[PDB]
């Protein structure tokens, strides 16, 4: 059936598992179909994507009443996995934040919007490449104020989640993370927008205040923020991400 693969440790089930016909890794993940709807569309999304920017989807297979679903394997662990030994510095902000970029630009050159923009769902490869994951939607926490108050929304909602995200980054966590979610769906429509508060470079406030605009049509798109000055001074090669992958690394082993 689906020996086409080889499953490996479990890593909805996800698994580490392995092409038999090129040796390659692939993340396998097994629903049991036993709603549809939702897992129908995540399917036609990501088969209509196409970027090195977004988590590639390599096929979907039924085997007696589990879809197994082929997706690219990206072992790096996820950006809110990176900040749990500790702060990120700038030039670490910046090079993730621009990747982040260069998906968001991807997807709102092809009509697409991401909608739940947020640390979790920002994925690194062992080597430190940066992609998006994961397909009223969101996470209430990043969700622009248009979005919470079912308004008209496009992309420029990623923008306002961009920002919040940009917040995680420098903070380890979003605006209001303390408090219940539904007080919060409340806070982001009725509040001034969050800012980054404590130490850091003038041009990284900057680049938060100018996403979390509560106009949406004032934010910048992915485009215009790619050459924004606190990506162009601070952003450096993905390849030193490594550094922040093996930190996580030994993390995890001591507990
Ligand atoms: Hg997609
Ligand atoms: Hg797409």
């Amino acid at each position: 059936p689906e020996e086409l693969f080889t499953k490996l440790e479990k890593i909805g089930e996800v698994f580490k598992g392995i092409d038999n016909r090129t040796q390659k890794v692939v993340a396998i993940k097994i629903i049991d179909l036993e709603e549809i709807e939702d897992i129908q569309q995540e399917i036609t999304v990501l088969s209509q994507c196409d970027s090195p920017y977004v988590t590639k989807y390599y096929g979907s297979y039924l085997k007696d009443t589990k879809l197994w679903i082929i997706m690219e394997y990206l072992g790096g662990g996820s950006a809110l996995d990176l900040l749990e030994p500790g702060p990120l510095d700038e030039t670490q902000i910046a090079t993730i934040l621009r990747e982040i970029l260069k998906g968001l630009d991807y997807l709102h050159s092809e009509k697409k919007i991401h909608r739940d923009i947020k640390a979790a769902n920002v994925l690194l490869s062992e080597h430190g490449e940066v992609k998006l994951a994961d397909f009223f939607v969101g996470t209430p926490f990043w969700m622009a104020p248009e979005v919470i108050k079912q308004s008209a929304y496009d992309s420029k909602a990623d923008i306002w989640s961009l920002g919040i995200t940009a917040i995680e980054l420098a903070r380890g966590e979003p605006p209001h993370s303390e408090l219940h979610p539904m007080k919060v769906l409340f806070l982001i429509p009725k509040n001034n927008p969050p800012t980054l508060e404590g130490n850091y470079s003038k041009p990284l406030k900057e680049f938060v205040e100018a996403c979390l605009n509560k106009e949406p049509s004032f934010r910048p798109t992915a485009k215009e923020l790619l050459k924004h000055k606190f990506i162009l001074r601070n952003a450096k090669k993905t390849s030193y991400l490594t550094e922040l992958i093996d930190r996580y690394k030994r993390w995890k082993a001591e507990q």
